[PDB]
């Protein structure tokens, strides 16, 4: 059986950095080198201030860095020396050309495939961790086959990642499962077992699934679609609850106690964000169209359409509640990250809600405990941002003279704010729009203070 | 207040089993199940029950005549009752306003009127039937308009979550019990009295209490979520066939995420049963009424996907058989909507059969539990010319071009496929709409079958 | 090299009878037997009154029948003894089930394939002359492979037919080309060559095309589509001519003098009929949808949609011209055949125009020199036919007390009728609607007599 002792990971982002840190942590006899074209990002990984915020990550990195974990811009030498090469680069939705707004952009994957074969001799296992369309591994195999050399044997595997940001270290150290796809061939199965042996340093063999490459690729897309669907489903129930006078939290409990349904991922919200759910569902939708499966495409499209509607209707609830006009009105936005326990803003509902209110000419004052002010400015930019956006140092500044407080991210602190103080300095009537249900069981207290408090999944 | 006599209006798949379990678990409570259908009631009182449900016969026989009764005497049962369950059918309307979408509430209203005509004193009236949101209000309003001195009728909601085939297990060990009633003192005293019945065998922590309209919405939502899981995995099955992935491998990968869970990810020709479609349509119909067109279109997809899965399965059979099935003998194995039941209501088997009958195929249908008279009714001329009901599966496959498995009965995987092949016309096809032949494909191919299944590429 | 000495043809219709008649005529050393389930049809083929009207056919049949041409209902023995079996059974559009109104119905084809394999031993060539969807020959091959016998060796070819009814004998004796499809394998090419050898008794080798079975099948569908398209195209121009004061016959001449366009099939009409154009084009459209080609599907659907419009707008013109009401009005329909020189009515525009007028309650009196009166009854039946339809022994009976005369088939005789006499006994104002342009150059005389004369592609 083949022993992997040098790993190169191309892409030092939210997947590459944490995944490799944990491998290095659990496998002291393997040298793990994380590489990237982004020099500032690599430099930050090698510093006391990491380029991303992830609970527990700093402790894992500092235990290994310089011992068997390395971060470098020297991609070529990392590849050359590696037994196993992870492709962990970004796969954003195409914003141009064929399949604009739907198709996955594979330019970064392709650039990796080309650089690997340019710098490779002998045997390596090339492992696609990035989320890709079904059959993308076949393209990598084709690039490798077309640029073959004597004794070049590059084995291609799929090894999708299932970590959630904010819980990355926990999920990596105790994953519900690890999924690996490869050919049925002897060489394919030898590559698969080599990678299994890495994970078996800390993951039980019973929790490692092996399949073919296509099942692996699809499984990842399908898993995200099912998860995203659970959220769009409970959000659609939230709108029904508001209309009928039921409570989505109480309905969710009754639904969730059916063990066939399960009780996870039933928290209604202003809408799901994050870099992956939207793009991965749209990837699936684009694939179906391309494979003559239009019924399946319109089935999954509804997950996105419902999410977009949830956001849109939350925005219109704000504008309607504020006497149908918010032009020149100060509105506090509490939370910009796409979920708590991350500084990541990619596809955050906070962006979308902010842009809907900016379209009305509202004056937004945005606070988040973890997101850097520079990123907020970038996210809201194409000006409008200079005229309409202020980034606040604390939530009290943001609410000072506000007509409305809009909670978009479920940071623990928002529940604990001094709302009596806030009320005194808000313009009147003062509104709170809770897009996260974090103020449940404070409604009586807030109403006594004098707020009009509105939340998703509860009738006004 | 202690409930000592229970009446249940509706002696069907819900009223019969629910009451039988109540009687079995509460020997001090007299439970009377009533119905307008005399022959159904007569069957409940016979050695051959009107429905097939595992474990039901043994429960009925342990209580019937002691504290469990089946009767067409609806009036006296209501008169004497402390608690009256409403457990009549709520089919989709096949006429008028909301044809093909809205719930038909004529049987519910008939119950409400009969109760108020035959009641004096205090009673708790509990709607267990799956009804639109705010339906319990209509019963309340009927009662308030028809008061009598010392008449005090309390209205609750108590949705049912059992699945047919597993009814007795589900009833004896429910994941939860859901009860809705008014926030008033009288309302809460009614709710507590019903809780007290369930607490003879159900832990109090598993009993959820709320208002009638939240209870009603929860039932419709739970069914929509369940149906959605099936439509979702069925949508993935189509993708698998197109990409060389295997839906069972994909389902396993998906299901190991504990946030997703591993239940209800079995791909099929399509979900059947009297309730999933009609309850999703009820929910969709409500959305339109409430000005929620986006929510309506979201949930409509669960139904549109199910209809596509069935349609493409039928089209696969016709295409594989050289684009013509006119006069071709074809075996339908499984007519029940799932295994462990004789119930055929909305079975995918009915839809597939009708598609093949539309082509003029000669169907030979076999099911171990569905009565032959029910299959004739479901498919109903065209039935006389095209449909034969087979006593056994070998009769069904004799001289057939294709074998179509629609119901996951255990016996179909255990058949002698060498024997079947010998007397089939050639080429011989098997279309496995339940994935019950997995891991026999190599053997079946070597025998000479073209074998096709959902979620696997041909 | 294999010599075909006995031919069996299954299907004694407008293809099977004439095609076999000509083979026998040109190949006196080959025994040719045409078979059919329709006993009265076979009986007629053996009588002095043939079951179809086709110029020159009677002479060809009588020069060979009883010598090397036979017609029989003994299908089994004819298959058993044949070296070559033609399948020339009907392939109508399905009126039921999957693909209703679009897909080809292949039940008759399959009945033939099954009958051939059960009655065959040794070597035979099986040739699909019926017009079939692409890949239909693959289905026959599969049926044969699944039902082997020791020594049985059946080879499958495509050999589409290109004859037009009314000119079948000329078309068969001097075809523009012969098309044969077969497998690239040695056995298939020996099969293909054997069939060529038959045709080479009277067709130049240069005019015989050979290919695979699917390119052959597709070429036949495509050829009919291109033909039907020229007619719908000139008919579209006929509508424009009426609207702009141009004449479609002069525009057709000008267009047709471009040798790249060519001057055939540019005769505007009420619309194309015949058993094949519509069904063959719809077959093509259905195939497109199955192959995920919706653009190609809508492209060819326009040929049919234009034809439907040409018919409808001609019926509307009659109704609008007759003061917007034809209930109880006697109207003469001259010509029921789908074109001249045939007794065939299948998909005749005369059927459609009749049905539109019957839907109004008009009293139709129908005349055709060749079509049997019982076929006209059958065609207009779903009663209505009893109440509204009279079949006339001569055209003057049809026009007697009529309000309008509608020419739907281009029989030479209609141009030659005594229109002064017709006018005297018609109701007034008397109308002529020429759906075939056979009355061109008579418009001045007709108007002088008193008729309002209207025609396709000429402004009123
Ligand atoms: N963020 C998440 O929670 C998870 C993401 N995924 C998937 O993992 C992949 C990566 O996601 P993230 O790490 O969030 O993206 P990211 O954008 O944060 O990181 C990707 C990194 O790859 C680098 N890169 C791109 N092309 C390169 C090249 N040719 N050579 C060297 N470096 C290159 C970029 O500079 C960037 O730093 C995606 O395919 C995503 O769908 C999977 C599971 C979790
Ligand atoms: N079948 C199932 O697995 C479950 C059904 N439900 C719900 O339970 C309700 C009943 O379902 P089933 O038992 O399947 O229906 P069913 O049709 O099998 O039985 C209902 C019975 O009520 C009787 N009935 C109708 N009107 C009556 C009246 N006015 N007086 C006396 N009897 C009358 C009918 O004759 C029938 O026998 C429905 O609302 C359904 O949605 C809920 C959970 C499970
Ligand atoms: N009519 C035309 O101008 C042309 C027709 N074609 C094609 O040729 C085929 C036949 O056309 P037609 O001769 O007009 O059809 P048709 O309907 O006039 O004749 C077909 C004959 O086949 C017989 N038949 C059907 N099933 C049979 C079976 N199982 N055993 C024995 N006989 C059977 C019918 O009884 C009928 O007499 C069609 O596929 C058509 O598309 C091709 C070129 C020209
Ligand atoms: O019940 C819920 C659960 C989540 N969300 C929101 O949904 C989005 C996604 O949350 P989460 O799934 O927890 O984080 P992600 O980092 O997006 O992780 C998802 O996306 C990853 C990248 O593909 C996968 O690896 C993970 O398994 C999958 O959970 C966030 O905006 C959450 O606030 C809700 O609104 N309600
Ligand atoms: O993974 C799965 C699970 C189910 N089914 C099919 O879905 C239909 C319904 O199955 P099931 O839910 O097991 O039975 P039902 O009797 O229809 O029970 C449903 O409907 C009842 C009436 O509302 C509810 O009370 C139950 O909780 C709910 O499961 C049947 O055709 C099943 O074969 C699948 O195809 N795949
Ligand atoms: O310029 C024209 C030519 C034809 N037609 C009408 O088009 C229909 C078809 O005419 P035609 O093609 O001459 O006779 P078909 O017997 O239908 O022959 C066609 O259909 C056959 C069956 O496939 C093919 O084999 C022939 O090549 C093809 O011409 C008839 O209603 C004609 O009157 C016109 O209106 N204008
Ligand atoms: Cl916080
Ligand atoms: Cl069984
Ligand atoms: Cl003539």
């Amino acid at each position: 059986m083949f022993e992997i002792k040098k790993i190169c990971c191309i892409g030092a982002g939210y997947v590459g950095g944490p995944t490799c840190s944990v491998i290095a942590h659990m496998c002291p006899e393997i040298r793990v080198t994380v590489v990237d074209v982004n020099e500032s990002r690599i430099n930050a990984w090698n510093s006391p201030t990491l380029p991303i915020y992830e609970p527990g990550l700093k402790e894992v990195v500092e235990s290994c860095r310089g011992k068997n974990l390395f971060f470098s811009t020297n991609i070529d030498d990392a590849i050359k020396e590696a037994d196993l090469v992870f492709i962990s680069v970004n796969t954003p939705t195409k914003t141009y050309g064929m399949g604009k707004g739907r198709a996955a952009d594979l330019k970064y994957i392709e650039a990796c495939a080309r650089r690997i074969v340019q710098n490779s001799n002998g045997y390596k296992i090339v492992t696609e961790k990035s989320t890709v369309p079904v059959r993308a591994a076949e393209s990598i195999r084709r690039i490798f086959d077309a640029n073959t050399k004597p004794n070049l044997n590059l084995q291609v595997l799929s090894n999708p990642e299932f970590l959630a940001e904010g819980t990355a270290i926990k999920d990596l150290k105790n994953p519900d499962r690890v999924l690996i796809g490869g050919d049925e061939t002897p060489e394919g199965q030898r590559a698969v077992q080599a990678l299994c042996a890495v994970y078996e340093h800390w993951v039980p063999r019973e929790k490692i699934l092996t399949t073919n490459t296509w099942s692996s690729e699809l499984s990842k897309l399908a898993a995200n679609a099912f998860l995203a669907q659970r959220i769009s489903s409970i959000n659609s129930i939230s709108a029904l609850c508001e209309a009928t006078g039921a409570d989505v939290e109480e309905v969710a409990t009754a639904i969730g106690m059916d063990q066939r349904i399960g009780n996870k991922f039933l928290k209604a919200s202003v809408g799901f964000g994050g870099s992956c759910f939207q793009k991965d569902v749209l990837n699936l939708v684009y694939l179906c169209e391309a494979l003559n499966l239009p019924e399946v495409a319109r089935y999954w499209q509804q997950v996105i359409d419902m999410n977009d509607y949830q956001r849109r209707r939350f925005a219109s609830r704000i504008i309607d509640s504020l006497f149908n006009t918010v032009t020149d009105k100060k509105i506090a936005i509490l939370g910009f990250a796409f979920k708590k326990d991350t500084g990541d803003t990619r596809e955050s509902s906070s962006i979308y809600i902010s842009k809907y209110l900016m379209d009305e000419g509202a004056h937004l004052h945005i606070y988040d405990p973890k997101v850097p002010r520079e990123q907020i400015v970038v996210d809201l930019s194409h000006d409008q941002v200079s005229r309409l956006v202020t980034i606040s140092k604390d939530p009290y500044e943001a609410c000072d003279g506000a007509h409305a407080v809009v909670i978009c991210t479920e940071w623990d602190m928002f529940k604990e704010l001094d709302y009596e103080r806030i009320h005194k300095k808000m313009l009147k009537p003062a509104f709170i729009f809770d897009g996260r249900r974090v103020l449940d069981g404070l409604h009586n207290e807030l109403q006594t203070i004098g707020f009009q408090i509105e939340t998703i999944g509860k009738k006004v």
